[PDB]
């Protein structure tokens, strides 16, 4: 091995589905090419400047090679630090580079990384429907697919102020009842051990929808039906209201997505909080911070579920699968099948095989962006209305 | 109700520095403005408040001030993080400058008014030499300034000087037992010429490991710093337990904060003496206003980091917050030069050691938008953030 030198960097926006996806590309002078992603779906332009004007000029003519170096650079190279602009920036660099090294090295990237612990990681996926006809219809269809985890929302809870006791004149937003979410929640989950017993595992995203007391209460009413596990119970700013969980509840935890700063973790860890880690890989600053991440994690007997919603794109996928194969203490990958744009933007997207992920086996990352192909699905603007969440007295809730 | 009708978000670059400020028009005529400086990504943040913020604010009543600093704090679902923080601080500084103009008050006094008659300050004494210390603590003593924060050399560059490896890697070179060595000899000299004339304050700028951070806190103890500023960087604070159970030390902590998770445990544990978060980087005047009083209920005083990279609104923000939160301890100093007077008139500089605040309607300071013009934007590369030891390793700079 000898110095790779960079010699370009571009980033990419585009929206073959209903999200943003971004795309971070490194060109070096030895014409290996590394593909990254860093998806922040609500705020992509702002990802992009921060390649374009910040981080390209740091990083032409630096040696790709030294990926830690560089990742520690990068991650203070503004002084203040840690957020999901920076973070996200920075993992489509860090994970272009490590696809840089892996095609140096005629590897698979999980290869580098010590190889598999396991043959194939887990995959759960989304059946979400207004009615329990509906979940069940998806249901179905993912069981004969091979699917033995499957993550299940009963109603949509966001809409116009005027189903719910609220005041004369509601300010404008998405509106929901926390009581009734759960009270219907509940009743899915009962429904769906009647209908299938234990033919799937059933998990369930909370979302940050609840108060601290109402987490409690959930988590206690909703343990007999021994969910694989429940998602976001509680906001990341009030996980210390874990440990009153933990002492009466027996429910599988998993939480995380929404970190982007070592102290929303290390804590929670530390004194096992939650039995499932759910960060975004991107959010945290890439591949880099996630195998230390997964380590902490070891150490302490938490698992890992990388967050792998649509949102993300098929690079950053495979290099969650990659994570997933070789870090011992992966659990499951998190799923939803690509639409055929997105197959056409990102050649050789992985989709699962009677419900597992298997990672890719040619040298590097193994899927790249088709640029060109990748113009035809320019970045949209989006309102996300949804995230003006709030309750009937009008008051805004976490989203 | 004051309904917003337009956002802009101004970069200006007066002296060495990328300032941003954050403009709220309505149609009741009246004007909002705001800082959301983040000097080293400045396009970014007005990418953030031009794309982002812009579509969420048209339209709605800036009076609801809490309502919209909720809104807009979750409004991408994913959050903190200095980028974001900024552009909203920007908005929510402006929207309280709206209300203390429709109020015909000067800032402070929508708080609740004053608690102290004004806040003291400290200014700045770097030199390459304890002589050269000297003359610049007498220019402030002769002022009336009795804080000062003082540095002893120069902590960067190339590391020819040092003990480092045969190539080293591009970047700008320290030694931290040099750093402390001098910085204990800084100490022991100002004791010794001046005793107590003035408070000494120090910042170590989060140069340390842990280990050496515990070491300089008991030997700097005797010194009786006013404070010890930053440290360590934000995610090791958990070793403030050891310094505390063992050295007396006053210790600051926590510019590079922007995420309410770094402060939380470090607080509620009594962790620090001063709370030192840049206002913009937490979300402006509405988290700052929570924060105060989340440190008065533990007994941590205020100190909020104020420099020449934040527009004299936010200088002038802090020195409301200052006079009215009961617990504020002091503001750092900030020279503004001749440019950045002219484009933000009317900014106040300390007499006699303290800063007074504003005293016309709003927050007292604003943009004159042609003066502004004048310097655009202007990239900079800030290459001390590429700060290294000598055997090549990145340290938190
Ligand atoms: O676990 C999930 O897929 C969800 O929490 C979504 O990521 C969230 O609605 C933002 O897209
Ligand atoms: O407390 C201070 O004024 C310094 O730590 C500055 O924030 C830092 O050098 C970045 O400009
Ligand atoms: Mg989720
Ligand atoms: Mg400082």
């Amino acid at each position: 091995l000898k110095e790779t030198i960079i010699s370009d960097i571009h980033c990419i926006i585009t929206k073959p589905d209903r999200h943003n996806l971004i795309t971070v590309v490194v060109e070096t002078n030895e014409g290996v090419t590394g593909f990254g992603c860093a998806t922040f779906q609500q705020r992509p332009l702002a990802v992009k400047t921060m390649v374009d004007e910040y981080l390209k000029p740091i990083l032409i003519g630096k040696n790709a090679n030294n990926i830690e170096d560089l990742w520690q650079m990068m991650m203070v190279n503004a002084y203040w630090r840690n957020g999901p602009v920076i973070n996200n920036a920075i993992s489509g660099v860090d994970m272009a580079l490590w696809d840089i090294k892996a095609k140096l090295a005629g590897m698979p990237l999980h290869q580098l990384f010590g190889g598999k612990s396991r043959d194939a990681i887990p995959v759960y996926t989304h059946a979400t429907s207004d009615t329990m006809e509906g979940i069940y219809d998806l249901v179905e269809g993912f069981l004969e697919k091979g699917y033995k985890h499957i993550r299940c929302q009963l109603g949509f809870y966001g809409g116009v102020p005027t189903d719910l006791h609220t005041t004369q004149n509601p300010t404008e937003g998405s509106y929901y009842d926390q009581d009734q979410y759960m009270d219907n929640t509940l009743t899915m989950f009962k429904s769906l051990r009647e209908k299938y017993g234990n033919q799937f595992h059933i998990l369930h995203d909370v979302h940050e929808r609840l108060f601290p007391n109402q987490a409690i209460q959930f988590a206690k009413e909703v343990e007999q039906y021994k969910p694989y596990f429940i998602e976001d119970i509680l906001p990341p700013n009030q996980t210390e209201w874990l440990d009153n969980i933990r002492s009466q509840s027996s429910v599988s935890l998993g939480l995380g997505e929404l970190f982007n700063n070592p102290e929303e973790w290390k804590s929670l860890i530390a004194n096992r909080r939650i039995d499932f880690i759910r960060c975004h890989v991107s959010q945290i600053g890439g591949i880099t911070p996630a195998l230390k991440l997964g380590h902490l994690c070891q150490n302490f007997g938490v698992r890992i579920a990388w967050h792998c919603a649509p949102d993300m794109t098929p690079i950053g996928a495979a290099v969650n699968t990659h994570l997933n194969v070789h870090l011992h203490n992966a659990a499951i990958q998190e799923h939803v099948e690509y639409n055929g744009n997105t197959h056409k933007v990102f050649p050789n997207a992985a989709e699962p095989i009677n419900g597992y992920l298997y990672a890719s086996e040619i040298a590097g990352i193994g899927v790249e962006i088709d640029r060109e192909a990748a113009a035809e699905f320019p970045v949209m603007y989006r309102p996300h209305e949804w995230t003006q969440s709030r309750l009937p007295d009008g008051a805004i809730h976490t989203p």
